[PDB]
């Protein structure tokens, strides 16, 4: 199946390329940069959402599923982009955002008017408690209550995300049919599949039970906010009614997923999705359940990363399918978050790339990952993300569960905007992203980190990623081999083995700044190896003992 063999490039289009000079990346901009993505080697593009939206959550609040936001272009531009992607032998996946809509969606504008409105039950309306307070103690992912009051009708509406993102009612068959109609519209026009936003959220516990509480917080985000009792029923219906009718790829953003939930989503026999994104490997550098959420930061712990990625490799080794990512439009640049983004930036980028791309599953490259883009030094007032603005107010100002200094530090590590400053094309004004004024400033380091210099440098991170993708296409063990964690207890080295029809692929990466030592286990000492890729000058190829330099990475194949 082409999706098992694919390498996906994720574009965040408001920040990819601005062709028309208004500082906002657009769909003609994407068209003009397709050749770049094909030369890198990705064969699937996932486009973050371009549908009409007031941009409260930068597109993830959709006000019209069947039209583009005007700054992206029109539907004609989107149709042309589909054609251009196809002419290049590539596939295009769109972002399906159907847990919620914008509150400016016509459905919601209607729903809120009156209880007798035909769109009332498209959304999730509940009575206040007797004292007027919220139906229950559920919180929003973007701080505060998950419920907002409507004075006109005397009820609260549910929003797991912003108050401008009211949740749809999947108990209503008309809502499910509307979704299906949206899916068909775009698939009939050549969309090759969907990344399904917050897909773990679509089924609610319709009794709306309160969480138990520790009194550490007023509003709680927990186990009711994902993996609802009808979740898989709904996805199986979506497959029967839609997905089974097209040659398509699906990847779910599966909030709340663990390895068993992943099997329910991804086992081919269940006729649901092809693969999901989990957050468990992204969760390893927060406390489990602080009131401060993801902002309660822990240092990078390689043993935790090994444990989690291994659990996922083994759990979907022979059933289901993994995604492989360290970056997207919600995560900081991995090298700044967990590594060295200064003197060892190249080595470190390549090392994280090698660990990820040597595993079983479909790899995802986030725009700019391939050139080693880094987190930004911009001051807090320059950040745009509502998540940060809301968390500052709740955690720092109101509840005082974090100090200002601790919050700023956490934002500088994990803010989503580190992913959203514009793609860095060259060393000219605004890194060549725009001839105008960009919607957010370009990262201050762009003159050193950009496509132009990367393509001039045979040692670039770019050429490394290009090579990793070629190797995947050349060596079917990379796609189909199994997985075994080696030297498991080593606190610096991430090493593992894949095996497929008598061949072996050995991946050894020092994820640390200091020297380390890899010694192959006894059963591999008499293997002969050919080095497929390394991020340091020398060979290769006596892999039974490797004195590892900082961030050294090597992949070998048995011969
Ligand atoms: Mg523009």
């Amino acid at each position: 199946e082409w999706w098992k063999e694919a390498v996906v490039y994720q574009i965040y289009p408001r920040s990819f390329y601005d062709a028309n000079g208004d500082g906002f990346g657009d769909l003609q901009g994407v068209i003009q940069k397709l050749d770049y993505i094909k030369n890198l080697g990705a064969d699937v593009i996932w486009l973050s959402p371009v549908f009409d939206s007031p941009q409260d959550d930068n597109g993830y609040d959709i006000s019209d599923y069947k039209n583009m936001y005007e700054k992206f272009g029109t539907n004609e531009d989107m149709f042309q982009l589909i054609d251009e992607v196809h002419k290049r032998g590539m596939k295009i996946v769109m972002d399906l955002v159907v847990n919620h809509t914008s509150d400016e969606h016509a459905w919601f504008a209607e729903s809120r008017k009156s209880k007798d409105n035909p769109y009332r039950d498209y959304y999730l309306w509940k009575d206040p408690k007797p004292d007027g307070s919220e139906p229950n103690n559920w919180g929003s992912i973007f701080s505060g209550s998950a419920w907002t009051y409507d004075e006109g009708t005397g009820q609260y509406y549910l929003h797991y995300f912003s108050k401008k993102q009211p949740d749809l009612n999947w108990e209503n068959e008309a809502v499910r049919r509307e979704v299906y109609d949206v899916m068909r519209f775009w698939m009939d026009r050549g969309v090759d599949g969907w990344r399904m936003d917050s897909i773990g959220s679509i089924s609610k516990y319709t009794d709306f039970p309160d969480y138990e509480t520790d009194h550490s917080r007023s509003y709680i985000v927990g186990r009711y906010h994902s993996n609802g009792p009808r979740l898989h029923e709904f996805i199986q219906e979506m497959n029967r009614e839609v997905l089974s009718h097209y040659d398509c790829m699906t990847v779910g953003e599966a909030n709340g997923s663990d390895i068993e939930e992943a099997k329910k989503y991804t086992d081919a026999s269940r006729q649901e999705l092809n693969m999901i994104f989990t957050f468990e490997h992204m969760d390893i550098d927060k406390e489990q359940n602080s009131p401060n959420g993801k902002w309660q930061i822990k240092p990078f712990d390689l043993i935790a990363l090994k444990k989690t990625m291994t659990r996922w490799q083994t759990g979907l080794m022979n059933v289901g399918w993994n995604t492989l990512y360290f970056e997207n439009h919600d995560q900081p640049r991995v090298i700044s978050r967990w590594g060295n983004d200064r003197k060892l930036r190249k080595e470190c980028a390549k090392a994280f790339a090698t660990v990820l791309h040597g595993m079983k599953g479909t790899p995802f490259i986030y725009q700019g990952e391939e050139i080693g883009m880094v987190n930004s030094d911009m001051p807090l007032e320059m950040y745009d993300d509502l998540e940060i603005k809301n968390a500052y107010r709740e955690l720092v100002v109101e509840n005082k569960t974090m100090s200002e200094k601790e919050f700023v530090k956490a934002v500088m590590i994990k803010g989503r905007d580190h992913a959203r400053t514009p793609m860095q094309w060259d060393a000219g004004k605004h890194a060549g992203f725009t001839a105008g004024d960009p919607w957010i400033p370009v990262n201050s380091r762009y003159q050193d980190i950009n496509v132009k210099e990367s393509l001039e440098d045979q040692d670039s991170i770019f050429f490394y990623y290009q090579k990793l993708i070629q190797l995947r296409k050349q060596y079917k063990i990379m796609i189909y081999g199994d997985y075994q964690l080696l030297q498991e207890n080593d606190p610096q080295v991430f090493s593992y083995l894949r095996e497929y029809r008598g061949e072996k692929l050995l991946v050894v990466v020092n994820l640390s700044e200091e020297k380390a030592l890899f010694e192959a286990p006894p059963e591999l000492i008499h293997e002969r190896w050919k080095v497929l890729i390394s991020n340091y000058p020398q060979e290769r190829a006596d892999l039974k003992s490797i004195s590892l330099k900082p961030y050294e990475a090597v992949m070998g194949i048995s011969i």
